């Protein structure tokens, strides 16, 4: 079984991943945990993608696709993966299927930017410890306070609501275009594609993904 999982920043994809892993007997893979890793191995992709890092520069497609062959080669991934988070642009779909990469599913985990915005905007913070509330969903004892230490709580800059609508701004105009990729990839039976609502409760999604997966 071969998924790619997609989601907006923010939107939590996440929460579905390890029922998943547990549905088919698959690891979660993400270019980001191969860029981290590259450099653990000793492989030569993994030294060219050290040094594209250490000099601050933009990782390139080439490299990326080639870490991704070089990870789903692995004898874990052989009942298949949940690749999460990539391709993120049609540049990176076409290179997959250059590459020989076809998955099973393309999963779009849909949540509505507003819900998104409610979830980050609404957050409270104690920096200190790194404990987290949230005015709606887990409320302080105290208002305004950190349960803990009575401190008063803050909230980050990058959980800004102007930051975090510019970040899904960013983000839809990015993958629209390749929603519709995948969309028109299973028009042609390369694939399947399914758009995920996620603002249903976990296990209300995770018996959509049942009936979705088989
Ligand atoms: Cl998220
Ligand atoms: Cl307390
Ligand atoms: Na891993
Ligand atoms: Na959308
Ligand atoms: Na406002």
């Amino acid at each position: 079984m071969r998924i790619i999982l997609l989601g907006a920043p923010g939107a939590g994809k996440g929460t579905q991943a390890q029922f998943i892993m547990e549905k088919y007997g698959i690891p979660q893979i993400s270019t980001g945990d191969m860029l981290r890793a590259a450099v653990k191995s000793g492989s030569e992709l993994g030294k060219q993608a050290k040094d594209i890092m250490d000099a601050g520069k933009l990782v390139t497609d080439e490299l990326v696709i080639a870490l991704v062959k070089e990870r789903i080669a692995q004898e874990d991934c052989r009942n298949g993966f949940l690749l999460d988070g990539f391709p993120r642009t049609i540049p990176q779909a076409d290179a997959m299927k250059e590459a020989g990469i076809n998955v099973d599913y393309v999963l779009e985990f849909d949540v509505p930017d507003e819900l998104i915005v409610d979830a980050i905007v609404g957050r409270r913070v104690h920096a200190p410890s790194g404990r987290v509330y949230h005015v709606k969903f887990n409320p302080p004892k105290v208002e305004g306070k950190d349960d803990v230490t009575g401190e008063e709580l803050t909230t980050r800059k990058d959980d800004q609501e102007e930051t975090v609508r510019k970040r899904l701004v960013e983000y839809h105009q990015m993958t629209a275009p390749l929603i519709g990729y995948y969309s028109k990839e299973a028009e042609a039976g390369n694939t399947k594609y399914a758009k995920v609502d996620g603002t249903k409760p976990v296990a209300e999604v995770r018996a959509d993904l049942e009936k979705i997966l088989g």
